[PDB]
């Protein structure tokens, strides 16, 4: 975990160099140099990353490594203007930069490791020795050549042909990075001084350029990994319209079938005496449990509120077991909604499901509003023996068991209640 | 970057396991058997991702670890149904399932590597001389020790616990995966199923689904590490779904969106006998104290003007204290408007503020004309005894107090009493 941690600090390192950067910057990810390669006008700017969440206190050993190879790469390229920048962070560590004294950089290479005397303390310290010379160029060396080496390296004093002083003074600068929290905080920061929202960043800018950062980190021909803050932001804002648009245009052509699909419907639900059946599967319509009982409740208030006129009874029929029932039941109840069930308990009758409403006209007055049950056999059977004038589906229920014979049936291809109350002409528009 | 590469390519590997599993399928990533552990009923599905593009051809000993670790893992866990897969992808190898014969099992234990030897090929052939085991069970083992240990099981032949035939029948599957990009491509593709098209996935679902696995990998704790393949499409949904409705606020500036808002409230402010409750912070309204009196006054005048057909008394509600709701009582008082409080004082009465009002149809008088009172949870429990059909809410009152089930919340967005009457169907035009 602390390895896929530090390179999405290195990431997010990488990221913020971009976007501090300004137009005229080319940088390369996983660049030749170091990490970050940020190439300018007349100076090349090399980065290197390190995470130490783990380590208490910094020391001086932790960055013998990258100070050596910083070293090593300044005496191969001392003719180029280019400034190495070690970003290391400490959690109890100053943020900013540190200054590393002549005298650190000589205990860096009077390092014990016999890596780094090998690798870079060689080439940076020559040995005067030519045996020492032969051994350190051979491409395998035994354990005695190893001891042998590290022996010599530590007992013999040899020069620095590095230039230690101008290195620190002008090619070399040490900063003590921001925590993972904070350094990706303010990569979403800058992500905002852009134009860019906050949850916007969030949710599509942050994940893409993390992805970006990191496809180009592994791929190796380094000539196309070198990025700038322009196509970034291009990129993203490519993105972002042509997401917008595809959405809108989506939304135009669904919004132009359901309005068909409403015009179509219309006719009979203006009739102010026809028996409508409803068949809901739950699972295809979103938040059915939370919108059930006002759905049935708008529905009563349009079709099934004048008591002269509005004569039949609607049902529903649910995809639903008896527990369910009972307690859309319970909330029903608990809103003055009459209605019901069919079930006494757990035992369906056919003689309580079928019965007609009754009414007193001078009081306002009907016995039940809706008749709400499962999609058992018996309901089945119930609503075979009286056939309704609409039987609207909704969901792709199996309606095999149904009497279908001489039934308009209106399928209704919906995924939430407001596209159900617009084609039913409880709503005007979405 | 071989690394970062392998790991995408693990990941990608586990985000396809994920949208090719079945609802009832629980897949753990990073698991604790190996990187993908894929739990069906019955059936328990161990995957391990290995990326290996900078190798020629497949070689043996580029498996033998997973393999080994395979076959302690069957030898410590026999007794359970589990089915391990090993996900290697090699340049010129043919993608498919390769067959491992026994042959090269027996290969893989006979490996020379001191590691493998001391850590899986011991516990599957266990030594049969004492010396031979005290050495493997030192923690710490000297040079000498692993010197005898790999002359040992170089020179001795040790029988296999592990049934290696039965392993191989049931238990073990060996597949040559695919590239890295025609991985991702595949799992684009899979997402294109899931009714997102391919810009979509290309911006929003991919990356956000690769930043979901990797904050899913890192995490310490394995049961938080359980994902699903509806857990990731409802996530992804509800931010595509915040993308859209923060993104739709620009384009329509002002007028438009309270236009839509109005054209959303009409229609249940046309019902004639409805209950509406008004929760209003008058902070985030200007200048509220000299026009709240003509707000009440024309909305009585539009709403509960008709005594015969306007029946239901509206009820609002105010973020202030007793003082002020006297003097708002004083004021409409004044201006002859009839109102109730539910405050004789400083004490409220539950039987007062809930009193139905009576009404001479022949004189056309009506008790009171609307209820005023402040948001104490006195007058809270008042109104959830008795609930309403239509709620709104001004300024973002709290309304955690409030029982809001199965109640239609209509949250109104405004900062005067003009853009209110306009909202309210009181304007034609601001």
């Amino acid at each position: 975990d602390h390895t896929i941690k530090g390179f999405l600090y290195q990431f997010n390192k990488t990221l913020n160099s971009i976007l501090s950067s300004t137009d005229q910057d080319e940088i390369q990810i996983e660049g030749i140099i170091e990490d970050i390669d940020i190439k300018n006008s007349n100076i090349t700017n090399a980065i290197q990353c390190k995470y130490h969440e783990s380590k208490v206190r910094h020391n001086l050993s932790d960055i013998y490594k990258p100070i050596l190879q910083m070293l090593l790469h300044f005496l191969e390229n001392d003719s180029l203007n280019i400034k190495y920048a070690l970003y290391a962070y400490f959690p109890n560590e100053q943020v900013g930069v540190k200054e590393v004294t002549k005298s650190q950089i000589e205990e860096i290479l009077s390092s014990s490791n016999f890596d780094y005397i090998s690798k870079y303390i060689s080439k940076i310290k020559p040995p005067k020795e030519q045996i020492i010379k032969e051994l350190l160029g051979k491409t395998s060396k035994t354990t005695e050549d190893k001891t042998r080496i590290k022996k010599y390296y530590e007992t013999s004093k040899l020069e620095t042909i590095v230039d230690i002083d101008k290195f620190l003074r002008d090619h070399f600068v040490f900063e003590i990075g921001l925590s993972y929290e904070e350094l990706m905080n303010e990569t979403k920061n800058l992500l905002m001084k852009e134009g860019f929202s906050l949850e916007d960043v969030k949710d599509l800018f942050y994940p893409n350029s993390i992805q970006y950062i990191a496809e180009l980190s592994i791929l190796p021909e380094a000539e196309k990994r070198i990025s700038s803050k322009n196509k970034l932001i291009d990129y993203l804002k490519g993105n972002k319209k042509t997401a917008m648009s595809r959405w809108t245009s989506e939304v135009l052509t669904r919004k132009q079938l359901l309005k068909v699909r409403k015009n179509q419907l219309v006719p009979s639900l203006n009739i102010n005496s026809r028996s409508r059946y409803f068949i809901i599967d739950p699972d295809t319509i979103d938040n059915f449990d939370d919108e059930f009982i006002l759905f049935v409740k708008d529905y009563l208030d349009k079709y099934n509120s004048k008591i002269k006129l509005h004569t039949e009874t609607p049902c529903f029929i649910l995809k639903t077991d008896v527990n369910n029932l009972s307690e859309y039941h319970k909330r029903f109840v608990s809103r003055n909604i009459q209605i019901i069930t069919g079930y006494i308990g757990d035992t369906f009758y056919f003689k309580e499901f079928n019965k007609e409403p009754k009414r007193i006209i001078k009081d306002n007055w009907v016995e039940f509003k809706a008749r709400i049950s499962c999609n058992s056999d018996e309901v089945i059977k119930c609503i075979n023996y009286k056939k309704c004038d609409d039987l609207y589906i909704v969901g792709g229920v199996d309606v095999s068991l149904l009497d279908t014979a001489d039934v308009n049936i209106e399928n209704l291809e919906i995924n939430n209640f407001r596209e159900l109350k617009y084609l039913l002409s409880m709503l005007k528009e979405i």
